[PDB]
């Protein structure tokens, strides 16, 4: 038998089928890594560094590579309405995590302006909205 063994091609369908027979093969060094990609495969793995057909040396860091689905929203145009109404409503479908930005009142005051970003961009449900306010 070699000192290399063969990486199980069941992390290509799961991270959890991945890691379960791989440690059923023999091997405790991993480095694990994320990368966005298509949301519909998200929690599989989409490569590891040894590969699956040849044979790796138990000695080797295996890199599993896991497909990260993320959630990301297009900012929607909720102008108009006060501040607080509207980032009750947008975060209903959107972020949590908000700032704000004084623009200079004409006719509105208050109430919202728009968004930072222009309307209709995909971006991570994590990442921070800036709306912009008439101040």
């Amino acid at each position: 038998g070699p000192e290399q063994r063969e990486i199980p091609d069941v992390s290509t369908l799961t991270y959890a089928e991945a890691v379960k027979k791989l440690t059923a093969a023999g091997f405790g060094r991993f480095k694990q890594a994320n990368s966005p990609s298509t949301p519909e495969l998200v929690g599989k793995v989409i490569g590891t560094n040894p590969p699956a057909n040849q044979t790796s040396a138990i000695t080797n860091v295996v890199i599993i590579i896991v497909g990260s689905g993320p959630a990301t929203k297009d900012i929607p145009d909720v102008a108009g309405q006060t501040v607080d109404v509207a980032q009750k409503n947008l975060n209903v479908y959107g972020f949590t995590k908000f700032s704000q930005a004084s623009v200079d009142s004409p006719r509105p005051a208050g109430e919202v302006t728009g968004t930072n970003p222009p309307a209709g961009t995909t971006v991570p449900v994590d990442s921070v909205i800036e709306l912009q306010v008439s101040k």
